[PDB]
């Protein structure tokens, strides 16, 4: 059988979905069926300081030539109709306890992406959220310190993660974004999981930073290329707070752990094994994939046979 729920199990994907599926029980709504999430993808990268920041910080010993990071990709599933829908997505980048500074013990979201056919609707944001709440729980568990979110809808006909979303799935503005993520992180803080969270802007300026170096440097994220850009133009740290003031709604940092409790965590340790699964390494592969197959996300039938043929897909690539 290649269901969802027969998909290999993890810590990290059991945490994430006994939390769903105890918010979903507390919810007095007959129609919601059982959530499966699971870990598809789990490798170490290395992220490289590009050019410009190489040569003004790498070159002089300032600043670590890349950084290490384990990645993962997630997905959840909904019995709907008696059979499997994936209905969200989620990529993350994590910065291990031995990772150089400025990195050091920091997870960032790469990307998130969702199609809308959760049962029942009045409950889909409120589960999108406690995903992402059971992610920051769980990550600052292991022991990880700041967590790292750039609120970005995609381009306009571009799709982040499925291809071919419904034609009546809104996409959100950042602004409309910014406050989807408010409200997940304020439901984080009053559930004592996170300690705080702040604007990039606010964060540097408390940081005192006065380097583009200091500035966590994750794969993709906005500011490596802020920083090139910054050095192909040519007081480098007022133009980036210049820069992280003007965006500073669209960047969140997130604590989960603060204070002198920070100098006494033990190292970091995954406790789930690596999984190899080229399909879901990046976005790209799952992205052409089905573009070339022509499996769509854009209807409830679409969503329900691209959903098979990725867990065909899934469980066959170890075959
Ligand atoms: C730039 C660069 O260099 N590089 C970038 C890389 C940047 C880094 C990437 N950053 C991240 O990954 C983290 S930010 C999340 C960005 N990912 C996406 O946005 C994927 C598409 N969006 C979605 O899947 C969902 O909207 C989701 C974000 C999961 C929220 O779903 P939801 O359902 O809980 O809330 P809702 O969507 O607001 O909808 C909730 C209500 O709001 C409605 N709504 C939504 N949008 C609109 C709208 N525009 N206008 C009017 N209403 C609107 C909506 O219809 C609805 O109404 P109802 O509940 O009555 O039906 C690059 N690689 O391109």
């Amino acid at each position: 059988k290649f269901s969802a729920k027969r998909l290999q199990t993890t810590r990290l994907g059991n945490h994430l979905e006994d939390r769903v599926n105890k918010f979903l029980r507390r919810q007095n709504h007959p129609e919601a069926g059982e959530v499966f999430v699971r870990v598809v993808a789990s490798s170490d990268k290395t992220v490289e300081v590009k050019p410009g920041m190489k040569s003004r910080f790498v070159d002089s010993g300032e600043m670590s030539e890349s950084f290490p990071y384990r990645t993962k990709a997630l997905f959840a599933f909904e019995e709907i109709d008696g059979v499997d829908v994936c209905f969200f997505g989620m990529h993350v980048q994590e910065y291990g306890s031995d990772c150089p500074p400025p990195n050091t013990r920091r997870v960032y979201i790469s990307y998130l992406d969702s199609i809308h056919f959760f049962r029942p609707r009045c409950l889909r944001t409120a589960v999108y959220h406690e995903i992402l709440i059971g992610y920051l729980e769980y990550v600052k568990k292991l022991g990880y310190v700041t967590g790292h979110i750039w609120a970005c809808p995609p381009s306009e006909g571009d799709d982040y993660i499925f291809h071919c979303h419904p034609p009546d799935q809104k996409i959100p503005k950042p602004k409309r974004l910014q406050e989807w993520f408010k409200k997940m992180l304020d439901k984080a803080f009053a559930e004592r999981i996170i300690h705080d969270y702040k604007d990039i802007f606010k964060q540097a300026t408390e940081d005192r930073l006065t380097s583009a170096k200091e500035l966590p440097y994750f794969e993709g994220d906005f500011w490596p290329n802020v920083l090139e850009e910054s050095i192909k133009e040519s007081s480098g740290s007022q133009k980036l707070y210049a820069t992280m003031e003007k965006h500073k709604e669209v960047f969140f940092v997130i604590h989960l752990h603060a204070g002198p409790v920070i100098n006494t965590l033990p190292p970091i340790v995954d406790p789930d094994p690596l999984l190899s699964c080229d399909l879901m390494d990046g976005r790209d592969a799952f992205l052409t994939l089905a573009r070339d197959k022509h499996w769509e996300f854009s209807s409830l039938r679409r969503s329900k046979w691209s959903t098979l043929c990725m867990l065909v897909e899934l469980h066959t690539q170890g075959q």
